[PDB]
């Protein structure tokens, strides 16, 4: 989750250009972001945000089920610009936006914007109203090419914030032996619990939760470290970059 990132890195954006999602989303899907060439000072332009994926296609959920994603983002943009105050911008566009309540990354960060979770189904493409700055007002900014870095994500992370694995990803075997039993657990419970006999004759015992599907069977024997399950994960992370000249109005 976008608070996920602002709990635990001060900056999303590596040095490298890497948006820091993809430290716990690491699949890769295309994602793409538009904004008008160029904006004089002091005015309210729109970028727009696609994050497709096929929506036939349901994710595992935390509970074990199959169902709906959810998107998030973050935008980054350059010092001095901002969120459109809701007075700033126009009606058509405010219905564009939707019900979608964009916040800055940190109160020191208002050029950074983030927003989501919220349902795939209705903002699979999403409109970001931005107030442009004035360098005859801010210092800090110039007539420049600015660069704009955008993350967005579909579906549920592999990893949480403590480093421990969710449902949403591949189960290894924790050591090599024999598969001497698969037992199903309980029905509400879900899993599978799939004891592996070790050459010392020591059963193991690697509890697999509801979401990914089995590719092994009783009787198989399998290495450390090898894939008990399938990839469940049908979400996706990605990044894409534009650019925005800031024009100098002449009178
Ligand atoms: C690792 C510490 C994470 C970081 C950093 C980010 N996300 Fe994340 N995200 C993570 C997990 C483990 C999960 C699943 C949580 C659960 O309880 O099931 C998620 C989930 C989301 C979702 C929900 C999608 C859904 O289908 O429910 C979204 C939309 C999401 N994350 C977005 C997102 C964005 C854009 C981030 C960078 C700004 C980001 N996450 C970082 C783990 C982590």
């Amino acid at each position: 989750y976008p608070v996920f990132a602002q709990q635990n890195y001060a900056n999303p954006r590596e040095a490298n250009g890497r948006i820091v999602c993809a430290n716990c989303h690491l699949a890769q899907k295309a994602v793409e972001i538009e904004v008008p060439q160029a904006v004089l000072p002091d005015t309210v332009f729109e970028a727009v945000i696609e994050l497709p994926y096929d929506k036939q296609v349901k994710q595992v959920l935390a509970n074990g089920k199959k169902g709906d994603l959810n998107v998030g983002m973050v935008l980054i943009l350059p010092e001095g610009f901002e969120l459109a105050p809701p007075d700033r911008v126009p009606a058509e566009i405010k219905e564009k936006v939707g019900n979608l309540y964009y916040q800055p990354y940190s109160p020191e960060q208002k050029n950074i914007l983030v927003v989501g979770p919220v349902p795939g189904k209705k903002y699979s493409e999403m409109v970001v109203p931005i107030l442009s700055p004035d360098p005859a007002k801010n210092k800090n900014v110039s007539y420049l090419k600015y660069p704009i870095y955008f993350g967005g994500n579909r579906g549920r992370g592999l990893v949480y914030p403590d480093g421990k694995k969710s449902n949403n990803t591949i189960y290894n075997a924790s050591a090599a032996g024999k598969i001497v039993a698969i037992t199903a657990l309980s029905e509400k419970k879900g899993g599978f619990e799939v004891s592996i006999e070790k050459a010392n004759g020591e059963v193991v015992v690697d509890k697999i939760p509801a979401g990914p599907d089995l590719i092994v069977k009783e009787g198989q024997t399998v290495q450390a470290d090898q894939p008990l399950t399938n990839n469940p994960n049908v979400g996706g992370f990605g990044q894409a970059e534009t650019e925005i000249v800031l024009q100098n109005p002449a009178r």
